[PDB]
């Protein structure tokens, strides 16, 4: 639905599929709330969502309630902002206080964003809600399209730097602020020195590397991880993409059970556009690419949904069933991405992860671990059993006091990482886990 | 509308056109009429106009230097090991060979989801009924009666279904990679529980089809016990997998597609196992030296709009290119039994014997070895995992460490 769906007389769930440009998180909550409509407006930033209040305040007359998890600022409007983490965090739709609820950015896979939407679906109508617009520029199965204010140029083998397979010539980076992708650390880190090497000022970013990129548009380029998150994101007069990325993968290795990992895959639609995206800002912008393809948009892996119970676990106070039934509601929810279901292993398992250490949660979530309860839960079987952590890693820090924990034989549940210690495989709740993917997994 | 025109120079078209083009019949027909001896490829199959099939082309050693203006590589979301070996030699050859147009045609381009079906009464599924069929449940009264088709990914899937229905007094057929005609061939109320191992150009003439929405494929995982693992993977199924299973109902009739799910995914990336089978594929049947191999599949890979894949180009030629001294013997008979990586069985199967040693398990795909009186060897020398490994394995074989290294290496 390429305009702003129109609000009914009964609850409905529309989908606004708009480019970009419309206002969806700004246009859109404006025009509703002109129509005397309450509208909550949620995406995954808190960048985005602190910065649509500013916005609307100049350019819409409008000054709106800006919820984030670090801010909360409360002026009494109709148009409400937030993150799906927020809304998530404040209970849920949970008063009959929103005609209007739209789910910016629909499109993204990552825990808070699916549990935040399949919340929002299943408690919408029943809170007293007529419309839920899932509003999205890439549409479930999107390929990338264009806007001629970016050239797109072939790399070939001929060049001066190699690149994944292909070569970038230096008349094309040299002189100028450009952006290189790259899917991993290392690979920024090799690629910069490379570049400096021949004379030029490359520049590696990622995760944990403190925002270094110059701002001065001198000549510069960048090579980065997509951790560079967009929004100053924009003069570079190019992009040079490596069209891949790392990706969080579960395996049902049948290790004890299953292992939380990575694979770097071509690149999906949206993250080719995000990073084609980057330059073309007002003046036109050159793409060079390794690989003319990716794989559409709308396909999230199951480790996601793993991660959604041990959200609801860790920082919801969701009971694995009722985590199942916000998640039901999303995967029966058509034109959103997709995942094998796996709903009924998940939350089995999680099920059975009774009586975990409360003050070893405290500190796995704190210290922003990507699963705060698996990890504190593992921490938990191995206390109780005198046992060290699987390895001795930053995630294991909960458990520094490896004085006691001696005894060898840590009670491996799963993995989550790499496993330096003896492991045994016959802890009850490991036991317990491999029956729940023999009653939930084939194979 | 039409095929693009004969261009001036050589170039790559894309006819993203359907059944509506008639690809294997007026798209082809066009361009002999206008005096071009035209070459059609497709999975399955004087005048100017060759129609053929990619394993065919491949056997035939590929493109002859002046022999077609135009290729259609028909199908060209086929992500089989053969197709894509295929195109990416016409892509490969098809200039220098002397053609002026090759154009890649699919009905099903990426991004492209299920089809606009004028005769097809499509429905949802409703969870009313105790066949429950993938979490929800299937109403009786729609199985009951007539001709049907319900797919389910799994032998065992459609095994049990079958029988809670037999049980229920439905005629259920169960149907996947075996024995046929268990449907009846003329005797109607018949419920056929297949696997996709029942192919298209069969057609049971049903009423109806049911879909379980998902599918099985094969994946490769990089496990590091010694190397990798030729396995499967359950994923939901996508636009291609839809369209030829909702395709095989009534064909004559209007008929009635029912579904679980209500996605799937407009086409997609096809798995590095398929890398292995064409360098397998090269080295066992076409004669093909791993380098010969990568340049035919680096010309599909730089070509825009086909299905993606990892570059694990320089991975795979370089561990084929290990792979020496096979035994000419067991490679002959790998090949005749059918086998999936016969390369790989063969290679396996080489270094058991020379190290006198039994094969990983004595499934039948190790039956070149039948001579285990002195390969009783406890331990085989784990080269890699193409199935279920029963017996005892040693990973010290130079050829493991060698693989393992090219995985350091090449894969990060
Ligand atoms: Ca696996
Ligand atoms: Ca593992």
């Amino acid at each position: 639905n390429s305009s702003p769906p129109a609000v009914p007389q009964s609850f409905q769930v529309a989908h606004l599929h708009a480019p970009t440009g419309s206002g969806k998180s700004t246009k859109v909550p404006a025009a509703y709330a002109a129509q005397g409509y309450k509208v909550l407006v949620l995406n995954p930033s808190v960048a985005a969502t602190l910065g649509f209040g500013a916005y609307m305040s100049k350019a819409h007359g409008v000054d709106p309630n800006i919820r984030t998890g670090v801010r909360t600022i409360t002026t009494g409007s109709p148009i409400t902002y937030s993150t799906y983490g927020k809304f998530l965090a404040d209970g849920g739709c949970s008063g009959g206080a929103y005609d209007i609820i739209i789910c910016d950015e629909c499109h993204s896979t990552d825990a808070t964003s699916i549990l935040g939407i399949g919340t929002v679906l299943d408690q919408a109508e029943t809170a007293g809600a007529r419309l839920v617009v899932l509003a999205t520029a890439t549409p479930p199965g999107s390929v990338t399209v264009s806007h001629p204010n970016i050239e797109e140029v072939a790399l070939s083998t001929t060049g001066e730097i190699p690149f994944y397979g292909k070569a970038i010539p230096l008349e094309v980076i040299k002189g100028g602020r450009h952006l290189i992708f790259c899917h991993s650390k290392k690979k920024c880190d090799e690629l910069a020195a490379k570049l400096v090497a021949l004379g030029i000022n490359a520049v590696a970013y990622y995760r944990g590397l403190d925002v270094s990129v110059i701002p001065t548009n001198g000549d510069v380029v960048v090579v980065s991880t997509d951790a560079l998150m967009t929004g100053f994101t924009g003069d570079f007069d190019s992009v040079i993409d490596c069209n891949t990325c790392v990706t969080q993968t579960v395996d049902f290795s049948l290790d004890p059970t299953f292992t939380i990992e990575t694979t770097t895959l071509p690149q999906d639609a949206v993250s080719r556009t995000q990073r084609r995206g980057r330059t073309g800002r007002g003046k036109p912008g050159i793409y060079r690419f390794v690989a003319p393809g990716e794989r559409p948009s709308g396909m999230f892996d199951s480790s996601v949904l793993c991660e959604c119970y041990d959200a609801g676990c860790a920082w919801y106070e969701l009971m694995p069933a009722e985590t199942t039934v916000r998640l039901r509601a999303y995967m029966n929810t058509p034109g959103l991405p997709v995942c094998q279901d796996h709903l009924e292993f998940w939350e089995g398992v999680f099920t059975g992860l009774t009586h975990i250490d409360a003050h070893f949660l405290s500190q796995t979530k704190q210290s922003g671990e990507n699963f705060p309860y698996l990890v504190a839960y593992q921490a938990t079987v191995c206390a109780r059993a005198q046992a060290p952590p699987p390895s001795w890693d930053q995630m294991w820090k909960c458990l520094i006091r490896l004085k006691p924990t001696l005894h060898g034989p840590t009670p491996l549940l799963y993995r989550l990482g790499a496993v330096q210690n003896e492991v045994t495989l016959t802890h009850p709740i490991t036991k317990y886990i491999m029956t729940c993917m023999s009653a939930d997994l084939e194979v």
